[PDB]
RNA sequence: GGGGUAUCGCCAAGCGGUAAGGCACCGGAUUCUGAUUCCGGCAUUCCGAGGUUCGAAUCCUCGUACCCCAGCCA
């Protein structure tokens, strides 16, 4: 529960509302990130928990910054997280005629006028955080002039920035938002929904309070930065002819360590080509996390754990990872894969190989078992073999033994190096009947695999606070290794995850996984304390 | 100027009754994944200083730290 749900519990009792109607209003100017997910869970979640409704609305009031590819990807991420919206998808653009009419009502009430102060002059006239603003020389035009002038704007008779429609409120308000905020500005740009029918587009504050009201929204849930805007929201609805008046509630936005959480910065990583795309597995975007191996259920869990409050916060990466581990640890089938392979021959072994049985999930027999090929020439991880090694080292030591996962116990004996003195092959012997512990893969039946290890995109906890966050990108946020996996992964599918025993959770696709050379993304490593 | 928030390393309950939970962490027990699972520990303190009260983190007062607002962006 959170303060917002508590308010709603009250409202229901008193009877202010008998139904709750929320909305998720993203602007299609980029892809959604994990923060947007916190918002999606909140609005859609509250709706379903209270047998209510939640609209998916595209706040598409700025043509030049938006693209149809963004609206497309947003519907996708909302669906993927497991949420359904009310009726058809909505667009603010659906209300452009409506907004135009409401602007005309304000002008008629002398509550709005066409200003001709250039874009620079408006800031010069606006005042400062400590000094009040001053009325524009065009502030007292007659209703008739404003009316004619607005029509000229709409008709395209003014060059961009040469004119705008402003609300007539209070140039001396301590609330900068109330200093005659702009309602409309000129833009000769094609809109992804309205094409070229308009050359004037409504501003955010004007559009949003009216959109909510026409949609019957009961609880407009937004983030803390729109707190000051609150008085403009109510001003507009109080001054036009509209029957409902939605209530606002702000909660703090999500921040995750070692990453950025704004579309502007995420876009720069995309445009400057420092990540493959919005959906790069290293990105905090919904799509990137999906591609990374996270389950929607893991994300919904995360959002449930972090809560909804009014306090600034930065969650630690451990928390998000904990969520994905809790999921995959329970549902992901296990398999063998060697990321850093080194040949190990069993001079003692006789034949072309045999078959050994391995549980698909140890702690869960109900998940079944599989048949895995074993032989005398296998691959183990270079890190699991040491010639010396101290006491705690429970792996393979030149002279000691180690149990090969779900197989036989073997003893290291003769190693073999090359030029630089690197080991090329490890010879051992196996105990005919014997069935630390290391994983392995039979070299003859092994599937050549590309393994992509990922890590924090940035080297610092708060890359957003850097002068140049790009210069603080982590050069090892992605390292590609070529390894070997048990033949069983031959049928692996994109999306589905597996636990590479003693390594971590991995999954296919990665946009690169083909038929010949499979590519696996390490979703997250195993807890190694 | 105006608007917010300050409870254990990171999140977060508590709305006058004398400090939930999660993540992280530190111990021990299981375990053919040094995983998991499993028991145990972890703020006598709630930004600070006063005041009212039988009694406050929860009310009031003065402070202090931090966040947001001066786009014809959202
Ligand atoms: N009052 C409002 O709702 C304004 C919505 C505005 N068009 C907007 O913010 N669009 S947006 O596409 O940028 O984001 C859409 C919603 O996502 C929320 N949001 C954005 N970043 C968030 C974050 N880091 N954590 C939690 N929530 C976050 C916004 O509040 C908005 O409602």
């Amino acid at each position: 529960t959170n303060f917002i749900r508590q308010i709603i519990d009250e409202d229901l009792a008193s009877g202010k509302h008998t139904t709750v109607h929320t909305r998720f209003p993203p602007e299609p100017n980029g892809y959604l990130h994990i923060g947007h997910a916190k918002s999606i869970c909140l609005n859609f979640g509250i709706a379903q928990d209270y047998k209510g409704q939640c609209n998916l609305r595209f706040d598409d009031t700025n043509p030049v910054k938006e693209d149809i590819e963004y609206v497309e990807s947003i519907k996708n991420d909302v669906e993927w997280l497991g949420f359904h919206w009310s009726g058809n998808v909505r667009y603010s653009s659906d209300y452009f005629d409506q907004l135009h009419a409401y602007a005309i009502e304000l002008i008629n009430k002398g509550l709005a006028y066409v200003d001709e102060l250039t874009p620079e002059q408006i800031r010069e006239y606006r005042g400062t955080l400590t000094q009040p603003g001053k009325n524009s020389p065009y502030r007292d035009r007659s209703v008739e002039e404003n009316l004619a002038l607005f029509e000229k704007m709409r008709a395209g008779g003014f060059e961009e920035g040469k004119a705008c429609l402003r609300a007539k409120i209070d140039m001396a308000s301590p609330f900068i938002v109330m200093r005659d905020p702009v309602l409309y500005r000129i833009k000769f740009a094609e809109h992804h929904q309205t094409g070229n029918k308009w050359c004037i587009y409504p501003m955010y504050d004007f559009t949003h309070c009216i959109s909510d009201a026409l949609e019957g929204i009961t609880h407009s849930l937004r983030t803390l930065e729109f707190q000051d805007n609150r008085r403009l929201y109510d001003w507009v609805l109080d001054n036009i002819t509209i029957p409902v008046h939605p209530r606002q509630y702000e909660f703090s936005r999500l921040n995750l360590e070692y990453t950025v959480m704004s579309k502007r910065k995420l876009n720069l990583l995309v445009t400057d080509k420092h990540v493959e795309g919005w959906d790069d597995p290293r990105m905090p975007t919904i799509s990137g996390l999906r591609r990374r191996g996270y389950t929607a259920a893991s994300i919904r869990e995360f959002c449930k754990r972090i809560g909804v409050t009014k306090q600034d916060n930065t969650i630690e990466m451990a928390s998000l990872e904990s969520c994905i581990r809790e999921d995959l640890n329970e549902n992901a089938p296990r398999a063998m894969a060697v990321i850093d392979p080194v040949k190990l021959v069993i001079e003692n072994y006789q034949g072309e190989g045999e078959m050994v049985t391995m549980p698909n999930h140890p702690n869960k027999p109900e998940m079944g078992s599989r048949q895995v090929p074993f032989s005398g020439e296998i691959w183990i991880d270079r890190a699991d073999f040491r010639e010396e090694a101290n006491k705690q080292y429970k792996r393979l030591v030149l002279g000691k033994e180690v149990r090969l996962r779900n197989a036989y116990v073997i003893k290291a004996e003769r190693v073999e190096k090359d030029a630089e003195g690197n080991i090329t092959t490890i010879f051992c012997t196996y105990d005919a009947d014997t069935l630390g512990v290391i994983h392995w893969v039979s070299a003859a039946h092994a599937l050549p695999v590309e393994i992509r290890l990922y890590d924090r995109l940035f080297s610092v906890p708060n890359p957003g606070a850097a002068d140049d966050f790009l210069s603080v990108i982590n050069p090892e946020s992605l390292v590609i290794k070529q390894g070997f996996a048990e033949p069983s992964l031959k049928d692996a599918v994109a999306g589905k995850a597996f636990q590479f025993e003693r390594e971590g959770y991995f999954c296919l696709d990665s946009r690169h996984s083909t038929a010949e050379k499979p590519v696996f993304n390490r979703t997250v490593g195993l807890r190694d304390t």
